[PDB]
RNA sequence: GGAUUGACAGAUUGAGAGCUCUUUCUUGAUUUUGUGGGUGGUGGUGCAUGGCCGUUCUUAGUUGGUGGAGUGAUUUGUCUGC
């Protein structure tokens, strides 16, 4: 569901647990640091989209939401100062969960339902 | 899918300065380039100013209130003496 991500892209966002990009997420997929991993299937090439299946391959469970630049908005690299957005165009091709802070049970039974598969 | 940051080694440099280049690696929204604006300035103006000090002046000199004289600026009080 909707509610878990945000929840998850907030408990991170407040503690730096978001790999904003995909070069510190491939490095913290490749240590012991990336818990989650949010990435579009939208990507012109699709070969980073490809390269990050790996990453998660060798801190496994993936989620595939779309919407690049919106999946940017509600992950909070916005500045967001007025209600509305206030900047013309920002958004992630990956974003990477390492530190879980706040637990919300909701998103736990969504994690736990994605590594069930 | 990189605003950016930093650098081993060499050219360069006086430098063991990643100042600049060769190559590449690191770093994550603090930044970078433009506008407004702001700071910093033993920059200018002491002939824009404050404060302070110096000097006129180490002398004994100043001042106003009622009163008198002048239309008045001013004067007497602040003086002939000792
Ligand atoms: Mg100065
Ligand atoms: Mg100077
Ligand atoms: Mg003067
Ligand atoms: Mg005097
Ligand atoms: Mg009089
Ligand atoms: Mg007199």
């Amino acid at each position: 569901i909707e509610d878990a991500l945000k929840v998850v892209l907030r408990t991170s966002l407040v503690h730096d647990g978001l790999a904003r990009g995909l070069r510190e997420s491939a490095k913290a997929l490749t240590r012991g640091e990336g818990q989650l991993a949010v990435l579009v299937e939208s990507v012109t090439e699709e070969a980073i989209s490809k390269l990050v299946q790996g990453l998660a391959t060798e801190n496994v469970p993936l989620i595939k939401v779309a919407d690049a630049k919106q999946l940017g908005e509600w992950a909070g690299l916005g500045k967001i100062d007025r209600d509305g957005n206030a900047r013309k165009v920002v958004g992630a091709s990956v974003v990477v969960v390492k530190n879980w802070g706040a637990d919300t049970q909701e998103r736990e039974i969504l994690l736990e339902h994605f590594s069930q598969q």
